């Protein structure tokens, strides 16, 4: 209460702002014919790096910021129950930024939302302010981005099934400039969904495979991993999705064997491997953070490779040698 | 909110050749005549104001032939709309009639074709990007048949439109690229011009979108020298040029009024090639030489 | 009416900046030309000009600039956006006379601040601000002081209006040729005033960046052979080059992402007379890539 | 509006058939592709097409289909028909997947059922069902299963409907070619579906048909003499044949009553290549009259 | 108070040449054709009312194109306005069709184009004077493409205008004086004629606004003699002459339908030169010689 | 809202105070027989400089902090409508002062009024508490020194025109000691003052002129410029009045030149001189900064010297040299 030497309509700054999250439980109901869930999810944390205009973290926006609800990334609780279902509508979106860091900081965060599921990047900061769904903040602050909700039907499905603009609703996304170098706030979405056509249980595992020579790369189930590097010496794979994951990866070099690291954060609980002749196995339970790599070094001629993530927990442990 | 454009602009000038079904001037139904406001073809004006916004929803739409042609033009023409923005074309006379929306005249007659507007908001896009039944209201196009072999008339395009959902501005030039040594190229932002030939000998781009340009050619070569043309209704207003072994760089002021090329020639053993076009006026002349 | 469109948007301005002990109006700028309200300035209103850059006339119903601070809580000094109605009279120079602005609004850099300019009924022409009679065309005025801070980027400044675009018109070029001789001193330019010329010698060509943002660049000029010397003397990144260079004939490409105010300079040039600069603005993806 | 055209109709989709102790999706089909709702899909609306070849869109106003027996009442196991509203989403492979159908309905094969599939209020195109993204043209898949029964012809499955169909167009082609090569692997496709290539060797050649009914086929290939051996290896029956056999060419016509998911075998080839087939949908007297 | 006058009269005659995409007849979009009621391009029979006024504003406007050509002639006319008074003008024919006021058809028929009238009074003053943003509604042009080379159809402007507060009557004359030497020419009222070549071997003046009129021109020469001759659409109706060394003068009645220019050609050392011009009928003979 | 781990009767110090300030449009009104305005204008930003006791930043209490109105330095919009009346009366008049700066500054400021017109210096801490109306108070806090207004019509006058004290109001004044070096904030002034006897236009230039050999110099019209060094050798006028000039100065060296400059905080933007004989001329467009200087260096004897100042803007350009 009460401040020193000061007359009304100044404004005081403090020097750092607590906001408490507390758990939240979801709501289920049955709108007679659709099933309606309310819960809060934690997207991501939202970093900058010092002197960059960085756009969501390191990544950049691609296919998997896309709202859909089967987004693992965007709604990790989420994904299991719409799994049971074939479309989707929803009825409030809204993502709300949560500071992690101290009035003393400076620099900018910003929010913004796309209807267009597959729209490239805010090119600089002057282009991210033509967004019309846009947020600018401090980052010492608090604020949140309502997204604006339509009312149509769309396909519950993983962004590898035809036109992303037919399934998605739109693109979430985050930019950090000036500022400094740290992790400035946790990012949550809260939501409203209304889930229709029950059906038979989609698969939640991920199958991501490459050739080599053609060089297409073709992706089912959901982007927990991707594809960074092709390469005859190296394979590298990295995490979109933080978790734990028993990942089984197979391919084609010519002998020789294989040297799996996890780059970034990471580690490797289980590993298993088998390698000669012109097919290699691999098959680990690694636990990984957005934006890490998992990368196959020290090959040898290798062409065609395929990956296939579940999530498990670290105790799912491979178990040969 | 929602922004409310009423205008009228330039498509095409629809010609014919003697003894032959001509559509669409003998480009067949290309993507170029998908109805979305980001395709400079049929909206060169609409596209400046289109970049900056995500969806479209079409209230009134046009199109208009104003004869070229005099009185003793013998023939037809006729405009024709197509819902599905994919679908193949006629291919007889026969064929042309079965449209639902259609006119056919004399090619010494004006004509307007209305097309049906529907209440379903798409996407602003490139017509080479989405499922082109969710993006684009559907197709235009045109065929000549009956002789002669001329310049028949002005098409226009006439609309109301209520553009969107504000966002940065896509690009609103060209940058078309090519190797040379891997047979793939990359277009990125307005189709206006394509790539037609690219020998070590020969360089060729085809102008697909009428009007005034500026275009920054750059390309790799060895020892070089370079020979500008343009075949058919174009010209070159103001030229520059720079060339050496290794890379050499063209730069113009031009106006192409059909589809035609303009061809780099004189070259000898040339590979990587990059053009940049912008839409501009005769008045920004290349002044250097 | 129904030639009228009616645009309501946010964009952005420019990054407010100070630097220690100085007054800085207008981050140093100077000629308060491109800081008339006509719309149409690419400076105020980069994602406008687009669109009225297809029309003759314009009308503001509502008009606001927003301080939005980049800097930190602890930050000292105080930030300042005016507004005067002759878009011709020249700035403020120090703070008495910043004071007594009729729309003035000042607040210290850490915090949030807005000034809503007056817009007034009258239909103007959409040009230039340079093509006639400011008092004809423009509102007004805008710009912006920093005093007594640190040296620094301090906010954005950003625009929120609702305009009415009048009369569909040919495309105004939304690219720019710049020309300069030598042998004169005749500078003549033509479009969108997106870069300015500093000096043309025959050692070398500076450029400066009038407006914040991803271009691509032709330049084009008569030397003597050399050329090859590229920088930012400012905040910046070529982020894609070509050049290539021989006798009195050389030429240069890129896709350099300028800023708040950035510099473009030629260095090793020997004996360059005829120049030309062609800038439209683009992505990054829009890359130079033949070498 | 008054483009638009609105059918009401009962038509018949396929026989519901099973094999002993098996669980049979489709009659063993498989490729959920030509059991997708457009229609336009001369399998689920064989008598629809004729129309719908006219027109660009379509939106289903009551859409039921209808299952009928074959079959006696001593007749043991079950049928089924479901719907998905994802035309893309692979069939049930187990009698548990079958049960988490939202729109499932199941009776013993003697008795009567059926399925009321929901309709929607969007317009969507009259395709191909293989023209683009199932999702976007296609309200969704229809299928059967039937297990625990014996080995035989259950029942009729029949599909009563009303459609508004909108836009005239210039017919899509009511015939099939089929082409395939050799010196290649090329098999490209153009008209409706009626038959399928399951393999081109340079001994055999056997063409799969997917669509119940009596047709006038022509095939035309290259080999190096030989090929007289016309069969049906299903249901069916070869109403009037012509044949006519040389060198690196042969012609094949042929008036084919197939049905079911019947089958078309020309097995004394020899040296083959190249083949082409052409389907159109006849009556039996469409009889071909020389030898 | 205010007076209110409605009237149709000539503008000019439209012409194209062959194969160019040519725009009011070559002159290009000049400050001829500003819109302004003392500007006798436009309005040649206002002018003189205009003269005793100060403020103008139009309620109607329009301007009408009645084919001087048969129906078997191929091309494009086109009449356009622009609000900008000093408007570049369109470079190609797509260009063209962006304007919000356009009328395009057959060389052979009728068109007319509309033009927006607003309420805002401004000054009668001729049209190289004040800001051209301040005193004109706008420029009206017309483009003429696809051959052939003729003079293609009259152009009308129809109109009604309230003119406000009299003033003394502006002048209705031209007096154009050069010298000869310094390089500068003054001009004094209504801008009829235009000083185009003065060399001390040859002295032309090009008639901008058709029609009717008496002429003095008197120069300074040395020895002098002349030669009078109409280049183009003119006639001498009446000459009148007198040539001696140090100066001389002629008097001529004069008619001139397109831009003809009228030649003082066997000069000899001549200098300063003045031209009176004021719009006279044929009667007006001179009669002297 | 909610401060942690206290009890109410606690002061709780913000790191940092934003007072906002608005334009403020001017209000007349004739009473009767007085024209009245009101009006907020800028006096000066107020500095000090580390371990000294700074009395009115550089400067010193001299005649151009007396209040009368006609004092560009008090009241730089006002002076020209007052320049057309004969004499004033203030009715309220408050000085304000708005921090700059961090509440973790410290020093002081403080803001004082005397009625003797020409009142010396405060001469230290001790002093400078004596006075009747004073404020003071931590530098990054805000106050106000309100003016004890009497009710006395005096002469609207530049202060070459007799007694000041008849026809000032008092002076103005402040200080800052202990504290850094820095400018810790802005002083505006609000005043409602009565104009009377409207009268023809006083000029508002400014001529002030020295002899050599005499010493005295003597001023008439506005002090926007003041006359800080004689000498044979240089000339320095020092701004009183931040602002652009067009200033002309006339003087008696013995032949050689003069070296222009400005020390301080200004620069010069369109320079014309010619120097002879026993006379030179100088004329400039300056723009200019409160105590800065504008020195003619490399004299060489040099006696008698004028200066006329006028308020210009900088485009009234000098084009000759
Ligand atoms: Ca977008
Ligand atoms: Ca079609
Ligand atoms: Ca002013
Ligand atoms: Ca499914
Ligand atoms: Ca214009
Ligand atoms: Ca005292
Ligand atoms: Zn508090």
């Amino acid at each position: 209460i009460a401040h020193p030497q000061a007359f009304p309509g100044a404004i005081a700054a403090p020097i750092s702002y607590a906001y408490a999250v507390k758990g939240r439980k979801p709501r289920f109901q049955t709108a007679k014919g659709s099933v309606r869930i309310t819960h809060r999810e934690y997207v991501s944390v939202l970093s900058g790096t010092n002197g960059e205009f960085l756009r969501n973290n390191g990544t950049g926006p691609n296919n998997d910021f896309s709202i859909n609800p089967l987004n693992p990334f965007l709604f990790p609780w989420l994904v299991n129950i719409a799994a049971n279902f074939d479309q989707y509508k929803f009825n409030s979106l809204r993502f709300e930024y949560v500071p992690l860091v101290n009035t003393t900081t400076n620099g900018r965060v910003a929010l913004y939302f796309d209807k267009d599921s597959e729209d490239p990047g805010p090119d600089d900061r002057a282009a991210l302010a033509n967004y019309a769904h846009l947020s600018e903040i401090s980052p010492w602050a608090i604020t949140k981005l309502t997204v604006p909700t339509d009312n149509v039907k769309r396909f519950i499905s993983d962004t590898s099934s035809g036109d992303p603009k037919l399934i998605n609703l739109g693109q979430f996304g985050w930019v950090a400039y000036s500022g400094p170098t740290a992790e400035l706030g946790d990012i949550f979405v809260e939501y409203t969904v209304d889930l229709f056509e029950a059906q038979p249980t989609s698969p939640l595992l991920e199958s991501l495979f490459r050739e080599s020579a053609s060089s297409v790369q073709t992706r089912m189930g959901l982007p927990y991993f991707s594809l960074e590097v092709a390469s005859a010496t190296d394979l590298v794979w990295q995490a979109r999705v933080p978790g734990t994951y028993v990942v089984t990866i197979i391919f084609n070099s010519t002998v020789g064997g294989l040297t799996p690291s996890i780059s970034g954060g990471g580690t490797i609980n289980s590993s298993f491997s088998v390698s000669t002749a012109g097919s290699s196995a691999y098959v680990a339970n690694i636990t990984i953070r957005v934006n890490a790599n998992l990368s196959l070094s020290g090959l040898t001629g290798a062409t065609n490779a395929q990956l296939f993530a579940v999530r498990a927990i670290t105790e799912n442990a491979v178990q040969v040698v």
